[PDB]
């Protein structure tokens, strides 16, 4: 009934006791495992939110008490005779920051209790909706000493159309596809860069030109909004001893703010809640520079520091792939950009772990996004045994409204 | 596409469905409600129906299925099940499955080589001497003076309330580690209690860092005996690195022959307890897990003392230049040896061709993402891309609880 997570590298054993909790089924069954795969009526609705104001009333120590049980009355009549409800802002602050402690693929759950949310549910206007993530992308940069936020959008409707943002992240530069089917910029954004240009922006020819926003409001085509530059911190790369890396021109942006995730609770759906954190430094040094379908600049780098690139067995790859991390960190520290290095991110989450077995008997954890894509078994996540997971309340992937 | 899993590489967009996962004859340890994938360890009526399976397997393989020789062969197995309670593999079943548990290995990367695997037949083997001998034979073949060679040597099965051949150690060749004074180990931690063991059963210890320990082998219903292996045929290489001088003068080293020796070869429903199998290094094994793990030799801040690495913050990145040098000083090593070796993206690359043969052979390939992407540079590598199903398809290689 209760799985037993053994920690390799020390030899200690919990007993995991929170899966119980779990009301969705994951893709895996007895017959096979699927945890690598990255995207494998009123009764309903009522349980849902009688759960979650459960949970609510209990966060804050008065389960029974008289608030709890008028609340549930509350909740009760408006499904009864409308079919959805709504949350109160206490609420709403409540179920966003347990969505992200409830968040099996993220690193950063230390800071779980810190998240500055922003209500948006009084948005009618992809107009209004630019205006409120310009303002929390402002809260968030805070001149490079970065917070944690989330700006939450109108619920879902069965009478209409969602409120989304076409974009995957708030801040990510364009790919332009080229003549001869390379790519300038970003390969990841060639389809949205796309579209942007087709919805009537004007595009450049960097390899590092800021998006637009195309937001939509329910049933309306999208809209194109440019964000003012100045509100879109960016950090130039250099190396503390390279000093021709400075010259690759390479750069990145301080605020990594996912846009395309849909964020339930209580049975209520939110299509639009752009939040932000920080960066690891391995996801730009690693992931956005490095993968073979990204930037893809790893062997350039190698051949700058004029290693030996005609055989693997050189491991050039590995040692042009640490430099570059390098730069990110040293490059942030410098420009004073908030930014944590997977040592430090790893054993913040290790101490996350514990807290959350003495909180509530374990802790969902996807152990394939938890270990960092260099030096795995390198940091403490490595020998670490994982349970994963479905709590609610929770984030959900959705797929391009497009 | 259809009800089967759909996986997806997400660096070249391509896609595949597995439909080898529907020949899955036993229960893995996830279930709906939560994934439990990352966890290390997780009768008449019912012999016969895997042996039947087997059997059927077998006939396939050689494209003789519903035929005569494969009719009397399944009579044959349940007349020999129906009088002793057992029954026994012919020559060319036992190599098939042999092969077929290699193949079926969810955590192995190097299956693009399961095709070519030296089968030494051991079960006539009556004693631990003569396990001892077939044991040192398959180490001299295998080893080739570091041309290695793919090969296992299979034991007599488990019978009837009769004892298990059992080798004790996990490998053929590990090094000593032994507890000392101020609760710190010489040699590897690893392997602190089968040392010990060795000692009550009569072994004079050494007190280096790289002892190699001798066996202690078991033959059915006696007490294990120790055998300690001939140093010439233990072929180890000195750990140098090709700019950085110094690194020779660690004393650093590592064998050649990677010999797994504790787990259980089932096939058909038959139990072999004893039958170690070797291949290769993949150079991330040594240079990343048995020399940088804290609980192993734990030589990281060691090497980056010696290239004058900032070890007081972890935003130096000194643990991932450390390691880097590290596995360049065992790949460089072992090529300057002349011993087979393959490093991480060879490996790696092998294994992305290995799925889509398989793809093609079978429907899919059963695969252990967080075992198969490695320890160092895991998205520098095309397996980290790559979605994986895993589940259990027999012949397989099973873990076995420590006899003691
Ligand atoms: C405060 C610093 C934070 C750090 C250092 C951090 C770290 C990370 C990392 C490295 C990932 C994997 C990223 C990837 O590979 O795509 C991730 C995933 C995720 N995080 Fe965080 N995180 C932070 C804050 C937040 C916040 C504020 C939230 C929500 C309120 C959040 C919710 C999530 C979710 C839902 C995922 C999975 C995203 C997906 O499926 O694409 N994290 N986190
Ligand atoms: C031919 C060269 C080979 C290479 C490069 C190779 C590579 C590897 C590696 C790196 C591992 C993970 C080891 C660990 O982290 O503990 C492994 C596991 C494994 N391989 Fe191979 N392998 C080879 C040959 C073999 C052979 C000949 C067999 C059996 C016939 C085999 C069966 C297995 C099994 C059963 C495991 C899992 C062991 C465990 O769970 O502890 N492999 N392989
Ligand atoms: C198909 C698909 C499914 C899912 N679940 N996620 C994705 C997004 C895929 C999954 N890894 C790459 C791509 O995301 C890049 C964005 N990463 C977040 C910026 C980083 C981040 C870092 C620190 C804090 C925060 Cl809040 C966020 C795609
Ligand atoms: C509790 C436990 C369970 C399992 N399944 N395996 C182990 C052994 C644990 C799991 N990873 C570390 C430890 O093995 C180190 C030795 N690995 C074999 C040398 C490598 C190898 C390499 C190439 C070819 C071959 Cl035939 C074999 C322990
Ligand atoms: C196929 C595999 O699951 C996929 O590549 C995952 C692996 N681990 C990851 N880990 C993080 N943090 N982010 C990712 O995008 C991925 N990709
Ligand atoms: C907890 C985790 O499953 C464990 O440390 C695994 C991860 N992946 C591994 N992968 C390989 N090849 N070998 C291992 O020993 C491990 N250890
Ligand atoms: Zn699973």
């Amino acid at each position: 009934k209760f799985p037993r997570v053994k920690n390799w590298e020390l030899g200690s054993i919990t007993y995991d006791t929170l899966c119980a909790q779990s009301q969705q089924d994951g893709p895996c069954t007895p017959r096979r495992c699927l945890g690598s795969l990255v995207l494998p009526p009123a009764e309903q609705l009522l349980s849902q939110a009688r759960d979650f104001i459960n949970q609510y009333y209990s966060s804050i120590k008065r389960s029974g008490s008289q608030a709890h049980e008028e609340r549930l009355q509350e909740v009760e009549a408006e499904v009864a005779s409308t079919g959805t409800y709504h949350l109160r802002e206490s609420e709403l602050v409540f179920g966003a920051k347990q969505a992200w402690r409830n968040a099996p693929r993220c690193v950063g759950r230390i800071q779980w209790g810190k998240l500055q949310v922003f209500d948006a549910r009084d948005c009618s206007s992809a107009q209004e909706m630019f205006t409120y993530i310009c303002n929390h992308i402002k809260y968030a940069t805070n001149r490079g000493n970065l917070r944690s936020a989330i700006t939450v959008f109108p619920q879902r409707a069965p009478g209409r159309g969602d409120f989304r943002i076409w974009n995957s992240q708030l801040v990510r530069y364009a790919g332009y596809r080229q003549q001869d089917g390379s790519v300038r910029g970003d390969p990841a954004n060639v389809e949205i860069t796309e579209l942007c240009i087709q919805h009537g922006w004007t595009p450049g020819n960097g390899r590092f030109d800021v998006l637009p926003l195309l937001l939509q409001a329910p049933d309306e085509a999208p809209e194109l909004f440019v964000l003012p530059p100045e509100l879109v911190l960016e950090v130039p790369l250099e190396h503390p001893t390279l000093e021709w890396f400075a010259a690759l021109g390479l750069r990145w942006y301080a605020l990594p703010a996912v846009s395309n995730m849909l964020l339930e609770i209580g049975g209520l759906e939110f299509s639009a809640a752009p939040f932000s954190g920080w960066y690891m430094s391995t996801e730009i040094g690693t992931r956005n520079l490095c993968d073979p379908h990204r930037y893809n600049i790893l062997e350039d780098v190698a051949v700058c520091m004029d290693l030996d690139t005609r055989t693997t067995s050189s491991l050039w790859k590995d040692k042009a792939a640490v430099e570059i991390n390098l730069a990110v960190l040293h490059s942030f520290q410098l420009a004073k950009v908030t930014i944590v290095d997977h040592h430090a991110a790893t054993v913040s989450f290790m101490k996350h772990l514990d807290n959350e077995q003495k909180a509530r008997g374990g802790c969902p954890a996807d152990w394939a996004w938890i270990v960092p894509p260099i030096s795995g078994s390198l940091t403490p996540v490595f020998h670490q045994e994982m349970v994963n997971y479905i709590l609610s309340p929770a984030f959900r992937y959705q797929p391009d409204p497009w």
